[PDB]
């Protein structure tokens, strides 16, 4: 049984997660931005970065934003969409949620959302969260609406990698 720390160390070795300067602390209790999570997905699934395309209207979403090539890759791949679709806002500094991460991973693994799933997720996500739980990516007792912890994302990424 690998611990969350051992799963993180393996993912860091692989270039999927990064740690922090000066310490071996992986901050497993802390949160992750949507920009960072798009980079995680690009590394985890070996996606091509997309330069010189900008699908969203967020302020400071341009060539000087380090995250755009990753955000564009997960967008073209169908993994992430904006937080709001009429204004085309990605919310790159916003934190990724359990249920958002669930939808990305379920889609990337070509799994099927569960129809008429009953759980605490936002309506759009109930099926994705349920599919993610059933695949072992998140615990049934996780809060789907919460910001996902780095621990949770490590576990989910690790499991997804094994399924691929
Ligand atoms: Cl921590
Ligand atoms: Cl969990």
């Amino acid at each position: 049984a690998k611990t969350t720390q051992e799963k993180f160390d393996a993912l860091k070795e692989a270039g999927v997660f990064s740690g922090y300067p000066g310490t071996t602390d992986a901050k497993l209790g802390q949160d992750m931005t949507r920009a960072e999570f798009a980079k995680v997905l690009v590394k985890l699934f070996g996606l091509k970065e997309i330069h010189g395309q900008y699908s969203y209207k967020d302020k400071n979403y341009d060539a000087k934003n380090w995250a755009a090539p990753f955000i564009e890759a997960v967008t073209a791949e169908g993994l992430m969409q904006g937080k709001d679709l009429t204004k085309k806002i990605f919310d790159f500094n916003g934190k990724i949620t359990v249920e958002e991460a669930s939808k990305t991973l379920v889609t990337a693994l070509k799994l099927e959302p569960v129809k008429d799933a009953q759980n605490k997720a936002t309506d759009w996500a109930k099926g994705y969260f349920e599919a993610a739980v059933n695949a072992g990516l998140f615990s049934k007792d996780a809060n789907p609406k919460a910001n996902a912890t780095r621990a949770q994302l490590v576990e989910a990424a690790f499991a997804a990698d094994e399924m691929s």
